[PDB]
């Protein structure tokens, strides 16, 4: 039985033993043969075959979790961005090479079957892919840590540009199934919803409340070639079934056709707004989650170690819980409810417990963006946590009167009731009167955290308030995104750089040698012939791969300002027109990104840049001087495929309103110089590539609240600059809809009239930048100087660095970069 | 390519690669350890274990099926009572042995790990078991035969027995999943619902449907140790998801959240009656099976080679359906749309070719079992099909009127339009008119039926009507069950006889045979002791293993009469209390079934059986000269146990109303002797082993029918009997229920004053026939001679029999029993 053992089935470096199990999957997993399969089981096959030698180290890591009994740490997020996990694998267990000789000597190609795979559909923007690229730095660094969340079966949906227009596609991405996940039915916890509270002897009760079961699935996250293997733990919700007839009760009409229906969809849709959904969905994954902490800390050597009421005065010594925006906040009433109310512990211990345990991180601005939720909502699906949270109120209170006696007005602004036409909780402040650290996500996001959003509490705990700017994971954003800028990189310093990023600084002995300058040259050229390629391989156009690729790839929001770069496109097709014999830097403008159903300028702004891409991509003058692409359903690997071929990176929102962006990093990464603003990390990467390599440009913070203050007046703007007075009229006058002339009546009236982002603002600033950029393109070798002494100081922007930090910072443990044997 | 074969992909009969396999399966498949591997993980490891040597097979057997395209045979049936898959597959594949010693090896006990399987919840009775014998007998036989069904969800309940009445629990027998089915995505078919019917040029168009998904899993079917395995494809409903935006139909509010509930509930649970939702299990497996026949029917081979339009000319002679009881009847309208509107064949050459395709087996008698539904229910949700049963009614009319010119009661008696307060479509009516065979399922139960039942059918097509007695499976029921038995059968006759049980013949021979007699009752000692023991391992009491094991198991229902059997345990109680010294052969009576919930008859004597065992098994003077013990949740794994235990094997049907039986052929395969009536199978077996072999009983049908002729009081029988007048009124006064006197009224006024199926008409000679089981018993050699003779005499009871006559009678096939090899 000592030889029930994993030692042996799977001998690592073999194209031999990896043809012999790509065909025992495809045959006996999948019940296939070459004559009946499809690549999609060609592609499972192989998920199948390298699956295996991920969950051999899973196993011996877990092992050695247990052995060791170190801190764990859970990262919950609503959002867990991952998509596609092949060769992301591969290449953390170093089975890139022996996959493919394999695949190859098997009659396949490789990359055809990787293009097969769904991107994960569990996320949605950058706060998804943010616990992504901290997922896979925290195995790398070897903690001990678990992401959790909710599997969402269609994600969020896939665009499909109808018209000009996005159309919302549903995303089944589980339609055949996922071969990453492992169900777990045994650790399946139920979830209770309504009831009420029956205050008895010790106290509360929380009686007769429907139930929603939680069932994990696990998903392995591999670190880089150190053989640990971390768990991502997604609950899907699921209803109990013994109705069809039962408890009985059973008659009426069947409400409760309802409940299997509202039990489901907590898990079938992603979001983004206040609704009882949307707290349903919190408080499941809240729920699930924190039993399963408590299991895992009880099992694990403290139900042994009991003492009193097996006890959690070690608790925060072996659980830290980042609590991701407020969307995870119900945690702190929630795990004060399970030691409270059924561990009969005091409610002074218990909330000793909780705020050393749980750390918060804030990740966007602008105060009132932060969940409030009305307390009758809260009463009714949850009556014991709005007693919780009122009598954590009633003390934290009593805590800001000892500091500030008798100013009553802090007392009502630092409440977590607010009070009004309808009476609801900031989660906000729930979540910083209960958590350890506070944190922002790049520097001046930090500082303005301090200064402004919260700097009642700030000014009652300094100590608690941190930053921890925002890091990219080397791996997928170089290594495998870009291999042949990895490829020499590795040629001139090695290959440790790759989970140590400030090695990159050793580049800059390269600035001056002829040879890396057309290497780093050659490497971007190859990838803008691949990308020009694919964009006509699926989908199509005519790119001039000769072209400064100039592209803008985040969500569609007015913050973000495509529409400050549509002007910027319309100037330079009105200076060719104007002047068709000039001499001009030709472009790609590449613009991609997802609105929002419902956001309906974000709908607005994407037919804007069709509508001109149709004019000036058919205009017989432009020739190819100039070139608008929309880049269809923008995702992590589409960001992989033209992150690499870009040049120019547009990092353009209003100072102030990008907490610290992380595309921007994986540009700077890839070799790409960016254009923006002086805004969220952009501040921090011109300062580490200096100034000098940067091309910032337009309102500093400072500015924005000096024209605040003035009165923000578009039309002042419009009539001091004609080339904008140009680009107006001929949205207001169907210049670019020609058949439905004011189609653009909206963002000509947000823009002229009551545009929060302040365009015109910025815009002479910006096309005057962007022709220096222009001057810049037209001298390769200083471009390409600029570029490596940018690509050299990117360093800092590793998730690794970040992730060391919140260690050493937040959650008190030490990072690793140390192997474990496996398999 | 041409390398991605089976290649060589396990050795079998080699514990070396069994211990290999079983721990790759534990680690990578299952994603557990030794540390934290439960029991049901080490039997989930080797079920996967032994899976993949069943799909090699499997995958070969069905590449020779479209490389040999012979004659397919479908057995629809909405129940298959398969019961546990682990030992079933490991002796058909002749793996055991090896298993047992790999598993030997590796620490574990197998016998254990078997345990840990659920049965699978997918039938109920007689019904069930004969389409889960009938599968293993054509994969024996070398047919190319499919079962088809529905994947319930939760079957029909697990029974529990709490204060002595049943209670029905929930069974997730899918909790954990289950090995041995593959769930097939790819090959969603829809099933059309509602709707009306747009009559245009080339005739009927179905428009407007509601869709259901039908999702298939196949589970392999082994034959014993031939190689073939053929497939079990069990459909699942799904809801198509567009509860968000697919016709804007909703998008404002929610009700097709009724879709969702009651499409998916087609497979939630199985069921007895008639209700809309049954009509929809029904014709959603028709639907959904017969897109795969044809499909498969045009693509393996014919939609390639098929001389005149794809020939469905040839369709008869390449596709049999056997259509089970009227519950798949609407496969006839079915094939007929699909073939006329969706084929474009005429209605003559369709119906040519539907009735050569269809046959008929009727499993009960009393017209109530012979489904009649509403025309308004069927004009509703299924129109086109209404449209074609009154076209086929009208051509079969026309015809009965050629052959009985001026016999007009005959038109409207042999009509499939019922009139009445509703008009309805009489279903058997339908199988019958487009079935080219009828048949009963025991010789005297087809005799009846073109007697009384379809007698106006058999004047006007004869030939079409037959008989073919069930038969029972000597693998599951012999050799898996009673591997003792087994083993002193092949000492002295070889091992033939497992797939040629007629063999045992040659046992006769041995019944002077004084060691071949006492291994006969070694075997049948050892086989109660060890269920003496399960009893009380699981369960408890005090059972004397040296008593006569006296069993009746099967569902409880009036014409089973169990009642009959109360009758009998009380006049056996009442004799020791009127003589606590006189000598009596002691006894253990075991009854178990399940009611049916909402049969409350049913569950009245549930509770008599549990209330008569509280009261003997604790009366001081009875001592253990009497025992009555109810079985809790009689399913397939417990049949297994209790039958090789059993001495005697009760089969006590008023004459008339069991069709066949099938239990009573398992108990006389295991070595009991059986009390019986003339009735279903009990009249071929009594005849196989002599009637002086054999406790024959009471009323004969001749009999039931002059009673009936003359009417049944129950009270000159009440009146002539003191026994019997003694029994009652114990009933009556309380004397069962002390805490509640009158609680068994129901039973007693039923048996006083509305008994269909005549109770006390056979007591006394009843009593006396049990009188001479007890004098048998008390000799030992006697009785053991008289069991080899029942033994001995079993072979024609065997599915092999049945299904080489159903293939060479109904089907146009020939059996085979040439082990197709390999791999
Ligand atoms: C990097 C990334 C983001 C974040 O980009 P920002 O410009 O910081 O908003 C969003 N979506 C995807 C697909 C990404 O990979
Ligand atoms: C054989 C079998 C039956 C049928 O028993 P009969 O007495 O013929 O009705 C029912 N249930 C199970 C579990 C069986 O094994
Ligand atoms: O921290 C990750 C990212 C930030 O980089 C973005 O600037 C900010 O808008 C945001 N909102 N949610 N998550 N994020
Ligand atoms: O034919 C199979 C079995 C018969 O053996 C039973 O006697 C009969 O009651 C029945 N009803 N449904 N299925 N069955």
């Amino acid at each position: 039985r000592k030889q029930i053992s994993v030692r042996g089935l799977a001998g690592v470096e073999n194209v031999t033993e990896l043809k012999k199990n790509f065909n025992r999957h495809l045959h006996f997993t999948l019940v296939k043969d070459r004559n009946v399969a499809t690549p999609r089981d060609y592609y499972f096959a192989l998920a199948h075959t390298v699956r295996d030698h991920l969950v051999g180290r899973w196993i011996r890591t877990q092992q050695h979790y247990y052995e060791k009994d170190p801190k764990r740490i859970y990262y919950l997020s609503l959002e867990f961005y991952m998509g596609r996990t092949l060769q992301n694998t591969m290449v953390n267990l170093a089975l890139e090479n022996a996959c493919d000789e394999a695949t190859y000597q098997l009659g396949l190609d490789m990359e055809e079957l990787e293009e097969i795979e769904e991107d994960a559909g569990l996320g949605n923007g950058g706060l998804g892919r943010l616990a992504a690229c901290f997922l896979d730095s925290m195995a790398t660094l070897g903690l001990a840590a678990y992401g959790y969340g909710i599997r969402y079966e269609f994600g969020i949906f896939n665009q499909k540009i109808c018209g000009g227009w996005q159309m919302e596609e549903a995303d089944d991405w589980l339609r055949y199934g996922n071969p990453w996940e492992k169900a777990r039915p045994e650790f399946t916890l139920p979830v209770h919803f309504y009831g009420r509270v029956e205050h008895t002897s010790q106290g509360a009760k929380w009686v007769d409340t429907q139930v929603v079961l939680a069932m994990p699935y696990d998903t392995p996250v591999p670190g880089y070639r150190n053989n640990v293997v971390n768990t991502m733990r997604l609950w899907s919700a699921k209803a109990p079934n013994d109705f069809n007839l039962k408890d009985f009760n059973v008659g009426g009409y069947i409400q409760a056709v309802l409940d299997r229906n509202l039990a489901e969809n907590i898990s079938r849709v992603l979001y983004p707004e206040g609704k009882e959904l949307r707290l349903k969905q919190e408080y499941f994954v809240v729920a699930a989650t924190l039993q399963d902490i408590i299991r895992r800390f009880k099992s694990s050597k403290f139900g042994c170690r009991d003492p009193v009421r097996t006890n959690f005065d070690a608790f925060p010594d072996k659980v830290a819980i980042q609590l991701n925006d407020t969307h995870p906040s119900l945690a702190i009433p929630e795990l004060m409810r399970v030691l409270v109310d059924l561990e009969r512990l005091d409610w002074d211990k218990a909330w000793e417990v909780t705020v050393k345990t749980c750390a918060y991180t804030n990740h966007t601005v602008i105060p009132e963006a932060l969940e409030r939720w009305p307390v009758h909502l809260l009463e009714t699906l949850l009556p014991r946590h709005l007693q919780i949270i009122y009598e954590i109120n009633q003390r934290f209170l009593n805590r800001v009167a000892a500091a500030f006696p008798g100013d009553v007005d802090r007392l009502r602004r630092m409440s977590l009731v607010e009070e009004g036409a309808v009476k609801r909780i900031n989660m906000a402040h729930l979540c910083i009167a209960g958590s350890h650290a506070v944190n922002g996500v790049a520097r001046i996001h930090s500082e303005i955290l301090k200064k402004t959003i919260f700097k009642d509490f700030y000014e009652l705990e300094p100590h608690k308030f941190q930053n921890k700017t925002n890091g990219i994971t080397p791996r997928r954003w170089l290594v495998l995104c870009n291999p042949g800028l990895a490829e020499i990189i590795a040629e001139r310093i090695g290959e440790e750089y790759i989970s140590d990023l400030d090695q990159l600084r050793k580049l800059l002995s390269y600035v001056d040698d002829e040879a890396f300058i057309r290497d780093v040259a050659k490497v971007k050229q190859e990838n803008k012939l691949k990308f020009a390629a694919y964009l006509e391989r699926e989908y199509k156009v005519h790119i001039n791969p000769n072209s400064l690729f100039d592209v803008q790839v985040k969500r569609i929001h007015e913050y973000k300002r495509q529409l400050l770069n549509c002007l910027h496109v319309i100037t330079l097709y009105n200076r060719i027109k104007k002047e068709p014999n000039k001499f001009v830097v030709p472009r790609t403008v590449m613009i991609g990104g997802k609105p929002a159903p419902g956001y309906h300028m974000a709908k607005m702004i994407i037919k804007l840049i069709t509508a001109i891409g149709d004019v000036v991509n058919h205009d017989p003058v432009v020739g190819d001087r100039l070139r608008v692409i929309f880049l269809e359903n923008y995702r992590v690997s589409l960001a992989e495929k033209v992150i690499p071929a870009a040049d120019l990176s547009e990092q353009i929102s209003t100072a102030g309103t990008e907490a610290s962006g992380t595309g921007n990093m994986k540009f700077m990464l890839n070799g790409a110089l960016t254009i923006g603003t002086m805004d969220g990390a952009n501040v921090e990467m011109a300062e580490e590539a200096g100034e000098e390599n940067f091309f910032i440009f337009g309102m500093r913070v400072e500015d924005v609240d000096r024209l605040d203050q003035r009165g923000y007046n578009a039309q002042e703007y419009y009539d001091r600059i004609p080339e904008l007075r140009q680009i107006i009229e001929q949205l207001s006058s169907g210049f670019f809809s020609p058949k439905q002339p004011d189609l653009f009546k909206d963002i000509v009236n947000m823009l002229m009239h009551h545009d929060r982002f302040k365009v015109f603002a910025d815009y002479e600033e910006y096309v005057k930048c962007q022709e220096r950029v222009s001057a810049l393109y037209k001298n390769p070798r200083e471009w390409t100087r600029m570029v490596i002494r940018n690509i050299a100081t990117s360093g800092k922007f590793s998730s690794d660095r970040t992730i060391a930090q919140y260690a050493r910072e937040i959650w008190g443990v030490e990072p690793s970069r140390q192997r474990l044997p496996a398999p």
